[PDB]
C-alpha cells in the first residue's frame, strides 16, 4: 500500500481524490503545519517546555489580556531556558519563537448597584436604559445601564443590537437619543458588574490600541519578541498605528492581525494587504457574527491569505473538551484536520494548553492530525488554482518557486532546502505547497523563528561561521540540513532532495536550482 | 449583495470558490441535509416530540443497544402521535421516519458493586484484573472487572490495549490468564457500571447478527420502521444475514449498514454493494482505529456513496458541547459545515437529544448550519464530478435527473417538483444535488418517510384520490407541491419551477420535464 | 496590444482562448517548428540553397524515389557547401540536417500491350482477370493484369478492393484464384503501362525494405546521412529490419517511421516505440484511406507522439497552390497553422520546393505561419495535459525539464539555455513545450544537426576547445549562446533566461538550473 496518501494525488477529480483516502496509507515523517501552544499554569514550568518543545511546540504565545510584565518576563524566560537547554547539538536544536498576544480595546459597564459582586435580572422584553451620564457609572441597575464608550450612540442607529457579558444578554435599540438609548431585553438573563460590550453589525470609532496595549508592545520591544498578535482590527489603519507604537526597534516585529469582527472581515482586503499575517479568532469572532456563519469567514479569510501567500492562523476551541480528558471528540479531530485542509499556515491551543490538564498529549495529538491531513490535501490541483491567481506576477523568486515545486512533485522528493537570511525565498516556496518539508537554513535566528509562519517550513539555524569561499559556505550549510534530515528521520541516503541557493553571494534570491541525491 | 453564495458559485476554480464566501450572502429557507435526532429521555415526550418535528426532526432513531421492548414500543408511539397531531393540513404536515438502530457485536462490562450507579476511580499504573468468572458479573469493583466476552482471552495477546467507556479507560494486557487477564492500568479515570469494551488490533468472533439482535430485528418489523441501522457491519455477508432475518415482510425496510471498524473499511466496497445506504460510525470508529485518522474514513466513504447514489450518515460527537451548553464550541461549527460540505444526506445528534439539557437547541442549530454550508458548496464542479464519475451508465432516468438539475442551475429555478411512488424519480435528482430543493410528492407515505434519507427531498404525501385522467392527477399533486412551497417560504408567485412527471401512467419514471412559473 | 497573444493566454478556458486571437498581437522574433525542404532540380544550386538556409530551412531531404546515388551524392555536397558558407561567422552559423527518404517497397502492373506507353480504357461493372502469370508480364490488356505482387492472393480475400494509379482505378476482387483475381471495375479510368497498386486495409508481406532500400541504405551511411525516413512501415518488425541494416555504423542515425496505411496506423504503438520519430505520409495515406478520415490520423499520430516525447513531422501538399504561384491558398495557411497547432514538430515541403517556380517563396510563408500559431497556442493547457500523462514517470531529467519550462512561463523568460552533448537534455524539455525559444549548445554536430527534429530546439554549435575548468567550459558555452540569441534578435540586455547545465563533469544530465539576465 502506498504511503503519504500517493493513489489520491492521482485522482483526476475532487470526488475521486476523496474517494481514494485510504487510513492504511502512512504519512510522513515530517509535519509542516505549526502549532502555537498557549502558555501558562500547566505549560509555564520549564521542565514541562522541554516536554512540549519536543512534542511538536513551535510558537509560544503569551496572552496579555492578564497578568503582569513580571509573570510573563518570566514565562518568557523559561521558554528560552527551555528551548536553549538543546543548543548543545546544533542538529537537535529546534527553535521556537514568542508571540505577544495584545488585549485590546474594550466596551464595560458600570457597578451594579454599586457593589462589584451584585447581580439583576434582565427579563425578556424589557426596558433597559443606557445612558452616558458619568452619574451612574457606578450605580447601574436593571433600567439603567451605564458604559464607558462615550461615543456608542454615533455608531449605533435605531433597530441596532448591544450585547453584553459577551453574547449572553442581547438588546434591541428601540430609541436613539443623543446620551442615552433605549433598548428592549430581547433574549435577557444575568447581568454582573463591568461584562463586556459588544456591538455587531457596527463601526466602532475605538482607538486602534489602548492605553494598556502600549505598555504591552514596549514591552515586546522589549523582551525581543517575534511577533505580535494583535486583536480587535477593523481596518488598515489600524494596522499601521501599530506599526507606529512599535517604532523604528521593533520594524522587525511581525504584526498579525486579528478578525474578530463585521468590519474585519468585510474590509478584510485593507487589513491583509497591510498585515505579516492574518489570524482567525474563531472566538470572538463567534460572538460578533452569527456561529453558523463562523466557517464562512474562516473558510474565506483563509484562501485569501493563501492567495496572498500571507501566513494565516486557525485558532481557538480546537481541542478543547481536552482540557479535561485524554482524547477529543470526533468534531475536534475533525475541525483540526479541515483547518489544515483548508490551508491553514499554523493552528493553535489556548485553554488546552495554558489551563489545561493534558497539555502534552493535546500537543501531540494537533501534531498527529495535521500529518494526515497534510497529506490528504491535493497537490496538483491547488498548485495550478494556486499559480493562475499569480498569473499576474512574473517576479523571479515566485518563478523559482514554481519550477522548484513541480519538480519535487515529478520525481518525488523528499524535501527541499533553501539558504535564506530574509526568509523571502523559502516564504516564496512554501507559498506554492510542496508536499515535502521545506528546511530553510538560516544563520539569522529571528528568521529562524518567524519561519514557523509557513507551512511546509522547518528552520534549521547555522551557528558555523562563515567560510572564506562562498561554494564551502553554501556547501556547509547544505550539509547540515542533510544531517538534520537524516538524524529527524525525514529521509535516507538515497533520496532525492531539492536544492536552492545563490549562485554567488549576494545573488538576491536563490537563483540556483539542483536535483541532489541524499548522500 | 448576492444570495446563497451566487457570487462564490460562479468561481472557476476552487479556491477562489472559497475566496468568495461571503457572511454576508443569505441562505435560503429551505434544508436538503436530513437531520436525525436520537430519541430517549430528554426527547421522549410528546409534546417535545412535537417541538422537534417543529424545529427540524426528520429521523427518530431508537437506540437499541438499551432498554426494554416495551420501552421503545412506547418511545415509537409517540414519536407517531406528535407526527400526526399535524395531519389536519396536508399542506402543514411532515412526515417522519423510524430507525431502529441494532446492538450488534458490543462488548460491555459488569455492576460497578452491584449499582448501576456506582462509579469507580481506576488509577493509572494500578493493577486491574479482568476475569470472565460470572460470581463477578456484579462485583466489578476497582480491582476485579467482568466484560461479557467469553473468548476474550483467546483472542487478545500480551501487551496488547484494552479501552472501556468510548476510549477514555485505557487499560495494558501485562498478564494472561485462562479464565482472566492481568492488565495495568495505563490511562486512569472514573468506571461506571456496563460500560463499552474496545479491543483495537483483535478478531473478535463475534457473530454480526446475535440472538437479541434477531428479536429486535423482528420487534422491528412488527412496528413498521422504515429502515434499520445495522451496527457493526464487516462484510458483505453481515448485511445479508439483517436481510434473511428481515425476510419477505421487511423487504422495504432498508438497511443502513455501520461503519465501525477496520474491516468494515476495508470490505467498504463489497458492504456498500450489499446496502441500501451507510452511516459513519464515529464514536466506534474513533477508538478501532486512530483517531487521527478517522476524517480519511469519513471523506472516502462520502466521497464513495455519492458517487454510487447511495444515503450516507455521519454521526457522533457532532455537538456534544450542547449536552451540556446552549453553545456548541467553534470546532463543532465546523464539523457539522464540514459533514453538510463533504456531501452527506444526514447529520446526526446522538446524546444531544437524548440526555442533553438542549435538545431543541440542539437541532436549531444543525439546521442553522446545514443551510448556510448547503450554499456554501460547490454546484458546478460537484455535478461536473459527480457526472464523470457515473459516464459508463446510459440509464434515462439518471439522463432525465441531470438534464432537471442543469436547467435549474441556469434559470435558478426556485424548487424542483417531483412526483414518484417508489422513490426512485427523485432519488436521481436528489444524487445530482441540485441547489434547489426537490419537493417529492407522493401517494406511498413510506416511500415519504425514506425519503428523508435524500439529500434534498423534501417528501410531501397526497392524501386526496386518484383522478380518473391523468391530466388532472397529475395537474392535482403539482398543484399540492405548489401550495405547500409556497406555504413553506420556497417559493413565490413570480417564481420558476421544475416539473418532472410521467408522460402517461405507467411511465416507468419521470419522463416529462417542464419549467413552469409559480402561480 | 498585448504581443505573444499573452491576453489569449490567460483564458481560463478553450473557448476564451480563441475568443481572445488578436490580429494585432505581435509574435516574436524565434520560430520554433522545424522546417523540412525536399531538394530537387528547382533548388539544388548552392546559390539557391544559401538563400533556403537564410530563408528558414532546416533539414534538406533526398527523396530516393527517384535519381542516381551520383546525384543525390552531389546534391547532399551542395548543401553542405551553402551550410558551411556561414561558418566563417559562429555567430551566424546555422546547421542543416540531411535525410535520406526511402524508395521503399511497392506494387507494379505488367506492361499494356507490349507498348510502354499503351494506355487502356476500363470501365464500370467489366471485368479484369488479374493474374500472377509472367506470361500476361507485357500484355497486361483490358482484360488481363500483371502485378508484381506474388502473394497478392495470400494476401487478398474477396470483397477487398484493389487501387490501380495512385487509387484511379478502384477493383472489386469478387472472385478469388489461386493465382488470379476476378475482379470487377468499380469505378474505371485509364489503365497506363507500369503503375504502382495499393491494397487497402491490406497486410503486406513485402519485405520492411526492398533491394534497392538496402543499396540506398547502405549508401545513406557512407554518406553520413543524420536521419532516415523509412517508408511504408507496417510494424515494430519493420524498423527494426531498417535499423540491422544501418547495423553498428549507423547507430547514431535516426529513423523516422513514415505511416503510409491502415496496417501502419493500426499498429502504431508498437512502431512508436520502436522508432526515433514519425512522419505523418498524407499523401500515401489518403491513398490508401480515405480523404474525409486523414485528419483524424494526423491528429492522433501527432498527440501520440507529443505524449511520449518523440518528434513529429507533418506532410505533403501543405502549400501545394505554391508550385506554380506565389502566394497560397486560404486554405493552406490554414493547414499550415493548424498542423502547428496540432503540435508538429516539424513542417513540411515536398515539391513546392523541388519542382516548384517559387521555392523560396514557399519556405518563407511556412515560417511566417509557424510563428503566429505558434504564439496562439494555449500553453498552460497543454503543459498541464502533458505532465498528466506522464505522471507514471518519476525522472530526474523530466523534472528538471518541467520545472523549467515552468518557471520560464512564470517569469516570461527569453529562452531557455541547455548545455547538452547527447542532446537528450534538451529533448526533454522540448517535449514541455516552451513558449521561448530552446538553445542548444553542444559540441557535438550530428546532435545539432538532429536535434532540428524537434520544436524549440535552436541549436547552436560551439567550435571552441574544452577548457580544463569545468566552471569555465560552462560559461564560455553559456556566453556564445548569449551572443547569438542577442544577435538573432532574441533577447536584450534586460532579458531573463532559464539555463540548464550540469553541476559537474559526467553529471549525466542538466541537473542545475537557473535564472539569469542576458549581459
Ligand atoms: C484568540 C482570540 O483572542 P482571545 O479571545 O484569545 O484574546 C480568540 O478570541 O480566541
Ligand atoms: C453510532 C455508532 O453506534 P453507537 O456507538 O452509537 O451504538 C457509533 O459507534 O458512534
Ligand atoms: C511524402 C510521403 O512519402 P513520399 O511519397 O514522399 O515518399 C507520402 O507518402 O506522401
Ligand atoms: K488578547
Ligand atoms: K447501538
Ligand atoms: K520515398
Ligand atoms: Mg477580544
Ligand atoms: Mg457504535
Ligand atoms: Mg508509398
Amino acid at each position: 500500500i502506498q504511503t503519504q496518501q500517493l493513489h489520491a494525488a492521482m485522482a483526476d477529480t475532487f470526488l475521486e481524490h476523496m474517494c481514494r483516502l485510504d487510513i492504511d496509507s502512512a504519512p510522513i515523517t515530517a509535519r509542516n503545519t505549526g502549532i502555537i501552544c498557549t502558555i501558562g499554569p500547566a505549560s509555564r514550568s520549564v521542565e514541562t517546555l522541554k516536554e512540549m518543545i519536543k512534542s511538536g511546540m513551535n510558537v509560544a504565545r503569551m496572552n496579555f489580556s492578564h497578568g503582569t510584565h513580571e509573570y510573563h518576563a518570566e514565562t518568557i524566560k523559561n521558554v528560552r531556558t527551555a528551548t536553549e537547554s538543546f543548543a548543545s547539538d546544533p542538529i537537535l536544536y529546534r527553535p521556537v519563537a514568542v508571540a505577544l498576544d495584545t488585549k485590546g480595546p474594550e466596551i464595560r459597564t458600570g457597578l451594579i448597584k454599586g457593589s462589584g459582586t451584585a447581580e439583576v435580572e434582565l427579563k425578556k422584553g424589557a426596558t433597559l436604559k443606557i445612558t452616558l451620564d458619568n452619574a451612574y457609572m457606578e450605580k447601574c441597575d436593571e433600567n439603567i445601564l451605564w458604559l464607558d464608550y462615550k461615543n456608542i450612540c454615533k455608531v449605533v442607529d435605531v433597530g441596532s443590537k448591544v450585547y453584553v457579558d459577551d453574547g449572553l444578554i442581547s438588546l434591541q435599540v428601540k430609541q436613539k437619543g443623543p446620551d442615552f438609548l433605549v433598548t428592549e431585553v430581547e433574549n435577557g438573563g444575568f447581568l454582573g458588574s463591568k461584562k463586556g460590550v459588544n456591538l455587531p453589525g457596527a463601526a466602532v470609532d475605538l482607538p486602534a490600541v489602548s492605553e494598556k496595549d502600549i505598555q504591552d508592545l514596549k514591552f515586546g520591544v522589549e523582551q525581543d519578541v517575534d511577533m505580535v498578535f494583535a486583536s480587535f482590527i477593523r481596518k488598515a489603519a489600524d494596522v499601521h498605528e501599530v506599526r507606529k507604537i512599535l517604532g523604528e526597534k521593533g520594524k522587525n516585529i511581525k504584526i498579525i492581525s486579528k478578525i474578530e469582527n463585521h468590519e474585519g472581515v468585510r474590509r478584510f482586503d485593507e487589513i491583509l494587504e497591510a498585515s505579516d499575517g492574518i489570524m482567525v479568532a474563531r472566538g470572538d469572532l463567534g460572538i460578533e457574527i452569527p456561529a453558523e456563519k463562523v466557517f464562512l469567514a474562516q473558510k474565506m479569510i483563509i484562501g485569501r491569505c493563501n492567495r496572498a501567500g500571507k501566513p494565516v492562523i486557525c485558532a481557538t476551541q480546537m481541542l478543547e473538551s481536552m482540557i479535561k480528558k485524554p482524547r477529543p471528540t470526533r468534531a475536534e479531530g475533525s475541525d483540526v484536520a479541515n483547518a489544515v485542509l483548508d490551508g491553514a499556515d499554523c493552528i493553535m491551543l489556548s485553554g488546552e494548553t495554558a489551563k489545561g490538564d493534558y497539555p502534552l498529549e493535546a500537543v501531540r495529538m494537533q501534531h498527529l492530525i495535521a500529518r494526515e491531513a497534510e497529506a490528504a490535501m491535493f497537490h496538483r490541483k491547488l498548485f495550478e488554482e494556486l499559480a493562475r491567481s499569480s498569473s499576474h506576477s512574473t517576479d523571479l523568486m515566485e518563478a523559482m518557486a514554481m519550477g522548484s515545486v513541480e519538480a519535487s512533485y515529478k520525481c518525488l522528493a523528499a524535501a527541499l532546502i533553501v539558504l535564506t537570511e530574509s526568509g523571502r525565498s523559502a516564504h516564496q516556496v512554501a507559498r506554492y505547497r510542496p508536499r515535502a518539508p521545506i528546511i530553510a537554513v538560516t544563520r539569522n535566528h529571528q528568521t529562524a523563528r518567524q519561519a514557523h509562519l509557513y507551512r511546509g517550513i522547518f528552520p534549521v539555524v547555522c551557528k558555523d561561521p562563515v567560510q572564506e569561499a562562498w561554494a564551502e559556505d553554501v556547501d556547509l550549510r547544505v550539509n547540515l540540513a542533510m544531517n538534520v534530515g537524516k538524524a529527524r528521520g525525514f529521509f535516507k541516503k538515497g533520496d532525492v532532495v531539492i536544492v536552492l541557493t545563490g549562485w554567488r553571494p549576494g545573488s538576491g534570491f536563490t537563483n540556483t536550482m539542483r536535483v541532489v541525491p541524499v548522500p
